[PDB]
């Protein structure tokens, strides 16, 4: 689960807003409201 590491990742930064998508095998993952 690629978005469910960038959502503990961005939680871990102390941040309440994350985006994560897996297309063609790439992970696309962001942190914000930090």
């Amino acid at each position: 689960s690629c978005a469910s590491r960038c959502k503990g990742h961005c939680r871990a930064r102390r941040c309440g807003y994350y985006v994560s998508v897996l297309y063609r095998g790439r992970c696309y993952c962001k942190c914000l409201r930090c």
